[PDB]
């Protein structure tokens, strides 16, 4: 006995509207016999013969297959010893014949110098072109042939065609079953070939036939005759399924250069626009000391010495020369309309009296009166609209007065240290004395752009095998669904190591970003990023079934993981209680770590530092453990 | 006379290699014959009939079907007089019979009350389920006949049949077979039908044959049995496509709900975490005038009123109470062996003798001596490994020592205003004299919310075509390439509204971002943006075939935007290449629009904001011609 089922009871749909596919249905396979499952069109028959291959579960029934239950470690349905055909031709358009062929070839454990031995022996049979044109371009009866020869070659015990021949002309069906009955001459392999042409059935042995639910008779073709008629009839796997992957980005190079000019470009841009002070903003000075002509011009011919002589024109260009282009204008009622439309940044104003006014205030101490302290003010509007140039025009003119004070003391009387607050800021302990804005953000930013960069490498890639079909005939080859996804681990783990170093490179030697720290844990923690990243993608693509519908999951991700994550501004800026959820996150916890290493110059041993990595390998695991948990459930 | 093709040529593989399918292929069609075209399988069969239905071009020949060549305004070769039935079942597997014939229904211009008569009159015919079922839910052989009641229902006047009774049982087939004839006793109809069951094929009186490239006979075959040899001789196409795409929005209403909260979420988000102030963050206080106890105690008691003690614990007090906490160390040496270690962010150091040395400074003035002016000074160091917090920092310690000097001068007797440098800032023309990060980032992320929500949207659409079929024979169907893509933004406008007006609503209304210059054009502005996102989508699949160059694409095309479009940082940074290139781009002159309407006040009419909708309104042009033209012409 091959195949015997007894008791089977199968039933689509609610308990409000039943459908009843199967009632009893009581058959038995005996070994080296070409069972025929002939029937009516719309009973279960092909349903059944899923139900052989443990492909759906049968429901409260009993089915015993050559030795035991299908899935079951003492029978044999997913292994070599099974062939198969589906009535949809489930194969992989991108392949050669030659490809194919092989595909299948060594998951069966077949050694690769014995298929094309036999390859050969196939296409002669069945007529076929070379074996280098891919099966997308065969015609629809080329590639039934195709697929007939795919789960033939690997010689198994119980094969379970369903529709061979439907969609080839009279010569090849004879043909084909001229084949079903020469290798079955001797008792050692069985077929449960079913068809909807009645007529070529007459050479099999136990023709069966299903009514409603149920087998109603299982008799020889000739003695079904005479009885109710008259006349007539009334390693191998990983290694299989790893040269597909590796294949598939060869098949449409240029796009796969494209990911890899991706971050070279992403980091290009981020260097050459984020940190760089503006340098091309103007000012409307009004100085009401020198005759006014022209616009872009003025006499600043000053004393240089101990003579103070036009103080106006001296804390002028004693500001800076370059992010500053100096404007003018005779009236200060005009320099506020300047600003007011848009044609300056600001407009400062110097009274008519005013190195008078500064000169007799110096000299004079806590005896200022409020007139004498009126007119030695450099009255300046700002266009405070931007709160980013605004905030560096401000923190310009006053800084440049320090200058300015300084000039005075170091040339005529005194040190010029009095024109000091007492607050001394010393030297800073870590950092420097000038920070930057491109030196805050650039840590946080390398460890996203290979976050975001991973998740769109693997995000459709376990979403692609319905699209190819090719995977529900490859479950029964015995593929183990915690074998697919470790291949895909695998075979972009390779290219995303290609563009992880492409980000250091670019970001560290040609750009100069400060390493104080060690550079070994570096990478290893930035590659402990991406692969937390590409683990991500996958349990988007397991969890979504429409290929649409997860596309715009992983893209909608990206804002929520730039301000959660202290990127742009410091995490101790979030109430109390969201930061505390911001902490157990992939990435809010790496930024701190490698922020600790570029700048301070800690290494592993701090305590502040080996959390991000103990915080994003848990990451890892837990997006692997959710990702397989939804694949082996369906 | 229906269909002729004189002189027909088509080759499919490449040059000095060819493949020769059509060499001659001369045939004629009668006026309402049933004309059979048999062959072996590997000719050119099914290619003759997809180069009628024009879907493939012939090489060098001439091809005349219903007076006129394909795509010929005299020819209907795209219009409801044509049936065509594909080899392959292209049907949409989520609709119910019933939608999948009124959706081929309306196309065609067939009354909604006139079809339902025709759809019961078939499916009681031909064997079918209730109306009401999926055809994903469907056998192979309930699939089939479905889709030989799609090409049929309309009435055409030339039907096109390449096999049609494959899968299906004898019994039924003969009945799909007597109706080919019923219908055809008249002169108004032609059907071609090719199948490879060359037994049934006997009915007809036009059976073709095929050997080479070329027609062998064209005579009847009861006279081609007798003549050399015996036996064996070997608004509604709008409608249509409108009710479908609004349509697969409901049947996930899970996921649909889910695309109405990342907006919300990723507002709220963003408005919780960026521009607060820090506000826990401590210093290493080591004033060496009050005894030291405990370690968060210092006996802070500084003689309030005129009498000038204890000055160093009157400028502690007046730092802030909020966003600085005190901690205090007995030694300078080990306050910043606090701060070294992370216990810290700073470490002041007031000398034993701080105010002796301080009430002798202001009154020496400038007979001041460097034995006293470097024994007055808050020395402190700061951990400015951060460089955002250091900065608010740096900025607290020195601030908070004007109000210390202010207390002075307005304590015993004095006016509090010769404490300031003679540069005085007056009162901003637009702004706020407090500037804040968050109102700067503001009006340039909302404008890129809603175009990266828009995009994740429109990205799949063009291409999803392809995934269930119903493509092919579409075209036939009069289906222009225009009118697909206009469909495909009429029914996303409306849930992209759906989502700028929410975004808008929670930040506005919710949070509070001022809108000083006028709500009315925000909303235009912010929805004429968003749609020119949605377009940006289309020309993404229109050049992408595989999907999986679809998500790498679009979610690796948004850090070039943040960090080239001024959301974060002014464009004035970059170089004068990089920022005169900027400005043309979709984002870069719409954000500066936006920020001239809620901060500085101005309308439509300044010449500074009217370019925003100028340079967005060309971009959404620009993106539609490209995502049409490669749609239309491949
Ligand atoms: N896209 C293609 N590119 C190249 N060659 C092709 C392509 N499609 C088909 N061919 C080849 O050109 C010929 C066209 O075959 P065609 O589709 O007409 O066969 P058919 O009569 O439908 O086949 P069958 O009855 O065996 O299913 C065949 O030799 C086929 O291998
Ligand atoms: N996914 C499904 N959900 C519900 N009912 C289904 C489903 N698939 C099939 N059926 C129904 O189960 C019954 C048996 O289908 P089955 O696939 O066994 O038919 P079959 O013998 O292969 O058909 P045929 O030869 O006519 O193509 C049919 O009534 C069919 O409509
Ligand atoms: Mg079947
Ligand atoms: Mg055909």
């Amino acid at each position: 006995h091959a195949v015997c089922v007894r008791h089977a009871f199968k039933q689509y749909g609610s308990k409000k509207n039943p459908n009843h596919v199967l009632s009893d249905l009581n058959m038995t396979v005996a070994k080296g016999t070409i069972y025929g499952l002939l029937g009516a069109s719309g009973c279960g028959k092909t349903t059944l013969l899923s139900c052989i291959v443990g492909r759906r579960r049968l429901n409260t029934g009993e089915i015993w297959v050559l030795g035991g239950k299908p899935g079951t470690k003492g029978s044999g349905v997913p292994g070599k010893r099974v062939g198969y055909m589906p009535q949809e031709i489930a194969l992989y358009g991108e392949f050669s014949i030659k490809e194919t062929m092989m595909y299948f070839g060594w998951i069966f454990g077949m050694e690769s110098s014995e298929i094309n031995e036999r390859l050969q022996f196939l296409l002669n049979f069945l007529d076929l072109p070379s074996q280098n044109r891919l099966v997308k371009n065969l015609s629809g009866g080329q590639q039934r042939r195709v697929s007939f020869a795919v789960a033939l070659m690997h010689d198994p015990e119980l094969l379970i065609l369903d529709q061979p021949t439907v969609g080839v002309d009279p010569l090849l069906r004879q043909s084909i079953w001229n084949h079903l009955v020469q290798i079955t001459k001797d008792g050692n392999k069985t077929v449960i070939i079913t068809t909807h042409y009645i007529e070529e059935a007459r050479q099999a042995h136990t023709i069966g036939l299903m009514r409603s639910g149920k087998l109603l008779a299982e008799e020889s073709p000739h003695v079904l005759l005479s009885m109710y008629g008259c006349q007539s009839l009334e390693w191998g796997k990983i290694k299989a399924l790893l040269q597909k992957n590796f294949l598939r980005m060869w098949r449409n190079v240029g796009v796969m250069l494209f990911i890899f000019a991706l971050p070279v470009m992403q980091v290009i841009l981020f260097c050459l626009a984020i940190g760089r002070d503006p340098t091309g903003l103007k000012l409307a000075i009004v100085n009401h000391e020198k005759n006014y002509t022209n616009q872009s011009y003025q006499e600043c011919s000053f004393d240089y010495g101990c003579k103070f002589s036009y103080l106006s024109c001296r804390y002028l260009n004693n500001l800076r020369n370059s992010t500053i282009l100096k404007e003018y204008y005779p009236d200060p009622e005009s320099a506020v309309d300047a600003v007011k439309q848009g044609h300056a940044w600001g407009a400062l104003y110097f009274t008519e009296n005013f190195t008078d006014a500064l000169v007799a205030r110096m000299a004079l101490g806590k005896d200022a009166d409020p007139e004498t302290l009126d007119q030695s003010e450099v009255r300046v509007w700002l266009d405070m609209s931007n709160q980013q140039i605004g905030i560096i025009l401000q923190r310009d003119l006053q800084l440049s007065y320090q200058d300015f004070a300084k000039d005075l003391l170091g040339a005529c009387e005194q040190n010029p240290d009095l024109a000091e607050i007492p607050i001394s800021f010393k030297e800073p302990i870590y950092g420097s004395n000038k920070p930057s804005f491109t030196d805050f953000v650039a840590p946080g930013v390398i460890l996203t752009i290979v976050f975001f960069l991973a998740v769109a490498l693997t995000s459709s890639a376990l979403i692609i095998e319905r699209m190819e079909g090719l995977l529900d005939r490859s479950w029964v080859a015995g593929v183990t669904p915690g074998e697919i996804l470790f291949s895909h681990v695998v075979t972009q783990f390779v290219v995303m190591c290609g563009q992880t170093a492409l980000v250091l490179i670019f970001m560290i030697l040609v750009f100069g970003v400060q390493c104080k720290g060690d550079i070994g844990w570096v990478i290893v923690l930035t590659i402990l990023q991406g692969l937390c990243g590409m683990c991500f993608g996958f349990v988007i693509s397991a969890i979504c079934e429409l290929e649409r519908n997860a596309i715009q999951l992983a893209l909608g991700s990206f804002y929520p993981t730039l301000l959660l994550s202290g990127v742009i501004w410091p995490i101790e800026g979030m109430p109390t209680v969201l930061r505390y959820v911001s902490t157990f996150l992939p990435l809010t916890l790496a930024t701190t770590s490698l922020r600790a290493m570029l700048t301070r110059g800690w290494s592993i041993a701090e305590p502040a530092v080996y959390y991000g990595f103990l915080a994003t390998i848990i990451w890892i695991v837990a997006f692997l453990t959710i990702s397989m948990l939804v694949l082996r459930f369906k």
